[PDB]
């Protein structure tokens, strides 16, 4: 046993250390994405849900939650953007997401163009 | 159960749940008209049912509702233009559906041009 | 139990709606002219029965009415023109009718050309 | 078939019962008038017969009846008010009847101004 | 197929359910109405009937039966007020009807301003 | 369009097919009796027109025939019991009818108490 | 989109599937009747026309067809008993129906205690 | 609101709309033979009226249309045969009738085996 | 959360895609039917209207609509092959219908075995 | 692979399993509602049914399932508060819905404030 | 990077590899219920439609294919017990499912206590 | 810590490395399947919205989308081949997935035996 | 080759044979709650399947082993708390892991404070 | 520098190459029942997708492999049971290995008590 | 201490200089092959997440850059061949490796045939 | 045993000492770079474990040693710079080391420009 041998062998440990170790944060952002798409699907179910006992949407998240649908999510900025008799726009999204998400009846969940670095979506497009 | 099993696994979730997900505003609209032509319907019965009694249609709606016709729905704008001693003409709309919906009776129940984002009908085509 | 089998109930239903409804006013019109029809005829009849007692024909209603003629009916302008010793003119009419209804002795009750929407004949022809 | 079909044919119904159906109390009047009418011209017929016999007019109704004249009529009050050798006055009116009917020889069957509600006339005029 | 394309359609089936069943206890009202004028209308023949037999009219129901009319229908209080020889005056009701239907020879069948949950009328008007 | 709309519909079509259709057996008695009045009413003319030649009366149809009377009407059993130089007496009756009628001279023609059902009356009252 | 969701969704459609579908038979039942009343009723109208032009009631069918009435209805068991100069009795039943109905001049159609799954009624009552 | 609930409302739909429209041209066919019927009845009184006035009967329709008659009824086909001093024969039918009707003095007006599709009979039976 | 989950979900998708979703063709054919039998349901009311007031039928169709008829329906081909003064005949069917369905007085609105596909019939059976 | 590869994938494993999983609950309520609701719709049309025959509405459950109505649900309590002979009052909810639902003929089937936690209302709104 | 790091990561998979994937064959068990729920439910609307046509129902399978229904679903055992004039009874079952599933009018679609391992039922309960 | 200790881990990592990671390309072929058969589900509906309003089927992409639809999917080819009054065909395929997938209203949304390497399918089968 | 050479190569051994080696224990931590996370996932599942045969779910364990759940993992202590008919509780832990896992349907299968060296939770939170 | 200096440094480099070279073998073993565990698990993928597009499950391998799947890895005796339209029994094993592994649908990828130095097991516990 | 006694240390250490100095160029071989497994493992996960932003693959390296992926690692010469929507290939090798490695998505991260010391592969294989 | 034979043998024993030693240092240095790289490694791990609990990552080293991390090794320091909700930077390094090392979830853990003998780096590169 070798100092040489031993010394190649710490060698290969910083070469495996630093290649093998995957990206974590990029890996986060997509699982993130889909806690975010995940609520906002859930969240069209209770407005859906609301719409049969009031015949209409909600303004406040309070009515939403009271239905049965779950408290927001840990570092979620979940925010109801407006809410008439006929129809609704939620914007949701991640504090180290990728984008934010829209939730609109007519078009469904989807993701917008504005990233979560930036501020909250007035309207939903 | 690697990192790509689990990231692949999400990047479907993210396009089944865009495409699965039906435009709910559309199916509303459709399901609004049935509401608005069953209740047109409706009060075309209780305008007969007012001629068996008084001989005349009724201008006003508190004599329809009187006799056994239901309140107004949820969301919808019933509104009796005139009433004659042979004739009427009834105009009613979702705020959330596609077009007004006429109720004379030669014509019987149908739907007129105008829209029900643009204002109310003066009188019935 | 799909969307797509809800949505095309909600389709058949605007159908059978619209044809199944049938035409309210112009079945009204021939039952109106029943009305005006009936009452001349009632109206010929107790003419007869004036001549019996006093050997002439009226030219005022109440007398017809007070040997056992019912009152004018709802809808209807009843007026009999002229009544000599031996003859008699009694135009009526429905306001949603079709037509003028004469009634003389020679020709009994018939109807004239004069719709219901122009104004009242003068004389029977 | 429609229930709006039915429920105007139910409305048709009211108003066809109504009118179309005569006035029975005044068509039986005049009915009743000819079988006053009628018994006191076969009673004037039996009075000249028994005149042949006995040179005298009867003032019992059993004398007539003898002869060949039928009984009292169904809601027939027959009297006669008296008969000298030369002359007589008969009186008879019906119950549901319009004036009570006077017959002497020299004026015939007549009707007096007398009505079917009001006493008998002691004395035909 | 998702939860929210079933859950949307399971709300559609609330709305249709409530607007498209029409209101039965009115439709029901008026064809009580029909029968008791039917019934009515049947009385006033067999009453007839009955003054050309025995030249009066019947306080009995049983007698109007004998001739030929049907026993009183299911849920209808017929009842004779009175019959003298040359009138009669027949009030009649459904339980679940609108108003109690008079029937007299001058005026024929006709309907009072009595209500059927109110008392039945001692006379006709 | 339900299918508890059109059940209440056919429920309607029960009551109505059941009370409006009326006695039709009890209708043709009253004209089954017209008829044989009307042959007995011309069987009597015709009889007088045969004392006017042959100073008798006929105990034979036939005789009558010849004069101008018509033949006996469909289901009517007309019989003349017996006719003398100076009277005569003819049963007639309808097998669907109400009674027999006889017809004499000094009576006229009248209605016997004795049934169709039962058997030919012998000799008139 | 879970497995869950789409396990709960396949549980709602079992329960869907066996509420909403209704009773076809007893629906159908009451449909069957409504034809055999027609069919009795319009048969009624066929034996009276035949009552003007040969002075009796058809025992065979075929002169009811050869008058105008349509042929028998696919499923149903039409048979006239008897019919004499003077009346009727026809019964007729559908298949899968509820019971017999029953078609006199005197009663008119009506249905009997019979049921359709036991044999056919020998007379009406 | 199933697709199943629908379809069978559909298929009640076809069987209610062949069973209870009736036989128009049927009902028709009796009442046109009432116009015949009633225009010959018409035509022999006023063949008497012209009998008093001239001491004959009219072979011209213009001459009893002339003293009171009414024009010719529409698709009627009216045609004196003969008229002699002393009797007459007039043939008439309607174009959708039964027969031809005959009418002469001593028979009356009747009806012959000569159907309205054969053509017109040269004299009355 | 596995690949395996997902792509089992995803297979019953496709299951579920397939299976339930129904028959849309064949569902609307009946309709269609709906369709075309109301509409000559109607036509027929309006020659009976027209019979009224011109004692005939009516050879076009813009007679039919000035009393009070709806114009045709879309996809669907009217036709009056011919109209005598006493008889009918109207053709009619939809272009995704099943079959062609004639309308006379006599056998009322019925269904003919000539196919959609197929050419016009000529005449009605 | 590193452990860290697979810890953060077990990390992700935790997040998807709890926001992907949906309220199931909170869907079943919406399903047991619907049960209730197609309960009630079907109790409507037996209890029409039932008020073809008897011409009255049952009080017991029985009478209604003789018809053909099913037995009562899986964790549904069915029960009928009154039935008069015009008509009827029906209390149904599921022990895990929403609400309660009534059923009257003049209001049809509709839900009320009471909850199915709370004890079951006595008499419907 | 030690041997032990990446033998606890082999451990890990192991367990991984067993929990996370989820039994199979009872989740295609359920959609395999759908298939023969959804077949039926398709199978009792053609039976329908043929109901429509023929006034019967089908044994045959063949009958109902040539109408619109699809063919056979693949490991699919569907068979017509039998179907009289107004009733019918369709026994259906997946290979891989839980029981088999009926199909009669009255019932509608349900399952019954037979295994689909065990033989098909010869009659449905 | 030896370098054969390192070397069996390197070893041991380019093992897991190879078996480990799934097939990826396989996996997403079923994933764009679900996009295609999802379209088309989506255009399905939106057709049957164009046949309420127009009572035709789209040619053109862009009267769908005006509806409702979506827009055409990323790395999909929809092209509707026709579309006639009453009927259909729409072709669509992703670019990597498994075969193109017709829709047409009588089978519904269907895959055909056509690749997606290979052109797209002329008409459907 | 000194002693010098060999002693810190023996020093090194020592420094890379306790950094290098990974927590082991706090690694199998994590996979052990994945282990209970699976299991109540898949325990949630069997649950709706009882749900589905049943209309109910299960207290004991052995019937939603005998539906196809796997039986209770190496040292985990599964138990079901309590299962009414709408709703249950299922507490869950390793003995080696973190925290007791909860699952109940409204909130799905979420983790709790009590630690897995505490006692067994009696009701889930 | 002495030889006694080398000799124990000699002496040192023995122990050392014996304790510090692992077990090589008892490290390759695990390594490959994750390669054999992989390859069943990847092969349940490809099982479910020719699921998808066949309808049933593969008996051979080819087809598999035409799917997508890789060709049996290095020392491993892969080798399919057997495979029914709804189950299948997979055996895989590593030559050196520790066990067989099956894969059945219903239990997954699980590891049996036959060691890999003994025979291939028949059939999967 | 004699000069044998140093003479023959000085021989042992050129011995053992010779023989426990390790292959150090075959050692570094195995290390750079998992620097280029690893690179391409990354370059794989980063292509997936292209593919969910963008629905392609990217030709170029910095997109993947952008996304998250690391620089080329040192001695490493990566190269993407081609990436269509629906696929890719990646070359990439270390200078001192043993051969090129491909990175396809259906065969993952494999080795090629040909050496690092020859020129890139074009496509893979 | 010569002076001179000693006196050389002394001489290559100074000449041995010198160059035989080797560079002990040096060869440390890459030891403790070791530590410090393996150190982060595990924080990174223990980074993660905190970011399952509590949804963030730590700035204090006492919430990662109280999950599982060891203590900090002899002659090394460590340090969180910070730590955000979704990254977090940590940098470490051995006092007698070659440099520092940074420790991020993007970049994963890396060594920096900056020297142990220099001070610690505020921010991580």
């Amino acid at each position: 046993f070798t100092l040489i041998e031993l010394l190649i062998v710490i060698a290969i440990i910083a070469i495996l250390a630093a290649v093998l170790i995957p990206n974590l944060l990029a890996a986060r952002k997509r699982a993130n994405d889909t806690v975010v798409t995940a609520y906002l699907n859930d969240a069209v179910k209770f407005q859906e849900m609301y719409q049969i006992d009031n015949n209409s949407y909600t303004s406040n998240q309070a009515a939403l939650i009271s239905l049965g649908l779950k408290s927001t999510p840990a570092n979620v900025t979940f925010s109801i953007v407006s809410a008439s008799a006929n129809s609704y726009c939620m914007i949701a999204g991640h504090s180290g997401g990728t984008v934010w998400f829209a939730a609109t009846p007519d078009k469904g969940v989807y993701k917008t163009n504005t990233a979560v670095t930036s501020s909250q979506p007035e309207s939903c497009p």
